[PDB]
């Protein structure tokens, strides 16, 4: 229920790494964070998602994005779940998980049976909610799309650009990035008279200010999403 | 604000194709629908998303999914915006757009300046909200993921399975699909004794019930999302 | 719940296709009157004809110290496209701002609003920010913009001459271009006005004189003459 | 306060012609009516308006439009006021005036002080409010424009047309009348392919269905509004 | 507003100008009689206006001002007075409150407008001393209003209550009543003093009013009872 | 309660017994004058009782009953009347409402009890026709109450309004006023008829009251103006 | 409604002796008072009670107790009723009576037709209500018992003793007075070990601290109550 | 707080004789009842009152009146207190006592520390409260006056008479009883013209309708109140 563009609600949460204040803990560090929610511990979809996030941990870290889970179970159950994953899948889960018995945090976030406790909130270093994704409990997230979202948002912010559908493979403008549109007649006229940008109309101007490395990084996330793993973690268990 | 698993709010809406009742109009046809929202007409990120949906229109059709937009502007503005897209980009937008001046519909869906009018609701043929995505106005959606979502939910429904992260490329079980977990000790016991499924624990059993066609179809959506276009519409 | 004549125009910040402004302050600060005229939606035919009429009369409104501001329940982007269309297809540039009111927040504050058909009020506002006249022509009926010019002309003339203005002025059937002395409100004032012999009168409460200049009177008549005359060359043909 | 498109509020009112129910009294007769309001009796702007309306009574009658005044004073004051007008101006006022002391009717109509009791309501034969005009106490109405309004609305209703600004002298389409715009894509396309109307775009189509007589009549109201009267009634007095 | 209560503070518009009640009169040391009417150009009200106007000097003599109230505009009020002066030959000298909307009548608890008929007699402290409510179909007896104010003033200055029908009371004539004792000791001390004529300790009286005051009050009644020599309509 | 309103329905206890107002009088075709008093054994009220008693036959002749109200008990009421008969020599023939608690005074808007002084003149339909509020320090003019009831009955019977100071009005004398026209057509028809003496269409009158009824009203006023030959205190 | 041990409600009241504040008028004099209530003036049971109180006035005076009546009728009625009593029974009523028209005081005291206006309130010199008696309108009080109550309460107060049933003629302990019982175990033990009192148990200790004068005065009230009068006041 | 003339509040109560409904339990027997209240058990003034009532119990019975106590303590305590009284004073307490822990019943009767729980309610066989006495915890009741009250109320009801102050020893009319006064002028006049009654005024008429036995019984209560017991129960 908190909307995109609103500050992440101020709250003290208990995690299996300790007690922290959101969004402050991350804002303090100049870090974005992705909070992802789960109905219960020892559940199979959420376990696959934990492992996906863990395998992408360095990619998130390189981008300056921390990860934090939320599940409606106790801190003790959380730690045992993480032990199970390291033992059986052989993947250590590096990020904290919020213990939310009573569902207090889930309720504060508008996510609450606990089946609906599934929201993902992507929060910037100013503490502002930038994107929210609600995949249901029967459907695993596509974690590489979360990396593409954070990368694209960060480029947008730093370049003062909006990002087209399917970027950096947009069908109209490709890796192009959109100039936020003029909001007055004089501004629109001036933009057109400048001949500064490629343009379809005064409200649809664009350029290509992203570096080749930034474009290639975002593309790599999508390529990874489309690629079948050569070896499956079930196999070497 | 209407949550996953709740019925889509009953409402009569005016579109540039006419007046329709939601979710009834689609439910009565046995169709899913994807409703996608926009702050205003003649805006660039939204235009790019209209074009992406339009180009994938046949793929949604193939799955029995209809598409409907929502923008906080009049039906006259909606028709003009679509004419512009067809004339200047050369892509006809085939789907209806809800005319929501006053923001009544946006407000009813909890989406509401109109910057927050951005939700996507994926609604099944029983009229139930199954997934919702809220990409902000400055960030275009990844329309191929929306196809993967519908394809995976339909398969899950059909096969009585949950779908793992990143399916059909999951790093643990690949294209495997998860058996919904036991909720009693006896049920957990009997499942482990049956030897019916590959398993990591009693709560993590899986199998491979999806056809090659269905798996390759879902992976194709992702492959397309990852491919650099051979030619750009702005050039053409 | 509409604001009435004599009430101050409700305070509000609004987004126009010329930028964000505060009403009535933006105009009060400039010593200008404004005419705010409302529309159910962009790309609509009656409204387009009214925009073009206002635009044609822009110099006339300016000469009276009156600014023009439209209001339509659509976005700023839609507004700019609509104005582009009018300039391209009718060959008339629309010079005035139009408030972008998606959500209908402004229309609602003005008491003009489920469908937006009722979003049609005209508010004539003086340089103190006070609503002086309101006209509510429906969606299916275009305004007579020359009458809006007559209204503002007459109101300013009455303000400055301390006079009321008769029906059909400057062509009133009783007193012609005469203007009415605001009536006495006491017996002593009524008797003194009658004893002074200073005004043409029909009773103590109906006294009048002719203080308007020949040029002010002719300007008012000119508006009505223009309203009555068949256009020389239509814009659709030329 | 009651908006365009709404039914004129049901009310019993006392006039100097007797007690009547609105809008029923007129709806029953298949007549439109113009209700026009006044702060007080024996007031000079209102007296000029009564005389203007009376001089145009035959024009309103020909159109099937009745006239009814409203003023915040008693029925006795109303009758004495009309006597004064007939005697001193030499014009009999033929229409009823609602006696509204206490301002009960003016309040019901959102007009109410008393300076603000100045609303004009133009109401059709179905009892629906079609136009409202609010000229202040210090500014006389243009009665010929009220005639143009009723003529234009009746034509629009009968020809199923919208009426452009300044009709029948619109600067774009002259005496042309507007086809109500298409509200769907298919309707807009069908209209364009049909070649049935003159048009500048799918949403701006027009034709010339008005009779020469009807156009000439509306023009006649405007010509009269514009013309300097040949003789003043103050002189005739 | 009941007897003994201050007259509600209000600013009112009259055909003489805007004034504050009761202050306008209080500040002059004047009593006032406020009299209410449903509408202008009505016949019973017209006869009342003429009766008050003809008695104007008598109210002046007593330091009482007059003020009308009618549910009609100031313009109608002025026309109505003009008509009376022209057709009856009597000038109406007192102000009339213009009460369109009936705001003033409502304030006084008087409010169709048929009920707008209250008379309020207000003393120089601004206190409501008497109220009369004759209906629209029945003209007041204006000489009785004079008797009321004269009697109230005499009662005030002499510290006396006034018997029924004074100065022609059937028990004590022009006698005035001593306000009764409220304690046993006071009642005993009064009976022992022998100061007053009395029928019981609670009914003592004397004759403190001057001949002029008595004859003035009786004159009002004599005038009420007298058939007019000439009629104004003639 | 305002003039023109029905007298409030109530059961009251009087020193003649319990009765329902206004029904007790309505059912007899009687008007009634209810006159109120702060307390028993009070001198102004005693003078008014005697005045009313002396005029009892005049009221009875008009078909008008009398009823007092005082904030004291029925026992006190009977003792007060005994004192009046013994010491003034005048028997009080009318009932007095016993109103301890002041319940009736309160219902009538009359309430220390100094303010309990209202006179209500009520017609045979149970409607309040006139109200007079003389304060406790000022005795009423009872002959004016007779004039009021006589004039109201005449007006009712003759369908006429009554001018100020009737039957000695200074404009029209014993003339009675025709209720004025309320439409233009009616005012015109009235003036065209030439049926009435007239100053204007809204001021028409005639002389339909009998010599007897005019003489009766004039004698009430002559009596008011006349000094009694002998005073009851002198008697005594 | 105000309970024993609670302060007598603060109020200004009008009596036939003047306006006073209660309980302050008596408190400020160091006087107890007995306030006795009546439905109305000129009533027979209340008259018999006024006479009984007036006959015992000196006995109340001896104890420093003032008397004050209350009746729902005006001061004027009260003075007339008192005059009637002195004239017809030959007994002057020396005490004030509160005039309570409209029953304000009676309602404030929780007493309030007016038949229930019958409370007796015995109030001490600190303005505290010490006893309340509610004999109905149809039953006269036993005034000598009221004397016994005040005497016994004052004795109890001055001797720090409770007073047994029927004192000074109690069937267990006669003119004995009761020691307030112990409220702790140690205090109860200490009392038994001291052997200071006659006792039946630790909670029932008594002694004889009243003087012969106090005892015989209390018994005299009862003897008076039981004695047939030698002469009836009716007979002269 | 329930007023004279009002029905005794309907309630179920637990007594040391069992659970009963008031006032129905007594109404159903055609009985008046006297309910008398106490702050606590094992209290000296209340003990003295219980004993006085017990000694007078047959006098109450003969008037068709029953007795019921109320004390803020449990039934067990009630039974123990009554045992103590029989053992140490030698008087059996025959009447029920209401166990009112929590003070629900006292609170319903507007009597409620529990010092204020001292009300006496005299209730007739219609269940109507006829008299209420509020002697404080430090002052025992005069129980013979309670008998006089019931005797006089029953005579009044039966004879249609009001009872003067101090009856049957009233100083104006002695054992006379008062005719309820006229409430109209005509009735007052009729009564005086009849010459039927001894009279001081129309509102003060009386006669002597009570039997010798009833008068002597009432005077016996007052004489017993006045008389010092020849032997004390402490002795």
């Amino acid at each position: 229920i908190p909307l995109i563009g609103e500050r992440f609600p101020e709250m003290e949460v208990t995690t299996d790494h300790g007690v922290i204040k959101l969004p402050d803990h991350y804002v303090s560090q100049g870090k974005w964070f992705v909070l992802f929610s789960h109905p219960a511990d020892f559940t199979p979809v959420c376990t696959t998602e934990f492992v996906s996030f863990a395998r992408r941990y360095e990619d998130f870290q390189r981008l300056g994005v921390d990860l934090i889970g939320l599940s409606v179970d106790s801190v003790f159950s959380h730690i045992k779940w993480k032990e199970w994953i390291e033992r059986h899948i052989g993947v250590r889960i590096p990020f904290p998980i919020i213990a939310d018995p009573q569902g207090t945090v889930a309720r504060r976030l508008g996510l609450l049976a606990t089946h609906t406790v599934r929201g993902v909130f992507i929060v910037d270093a100013r503490g502002v909610i930038r994107t929210m994704l609600y995949y249901p409990m029967e459907l695993g997230r596509l974690v590489d799309e979360i990396l593409r979202i954070v990368k694209a948002l960060k480029l947008g912010d730093s370049l003062k650009r909006a990002v087209p559908a399917d970027w950096p493979n947009n069908e109209i403008i490709g890796e192009g990035l959109i100039v936020p549109p003029p909001t007055t007649e004089d501004q629109a006229r001036a933009r057109m008279e400048s001949g500064q940008y490629r343009s379809l109309d005064w409200w649809f101007c664009w350029d290509t200010p992203a570096s080749r490395d930034d474009v290639e990084e975002a593309r790599r996330y999508l390529r990874r999403a489309a690629e079948k793993p050569a070896k499956l973690l079930y196999e070497e268990a």
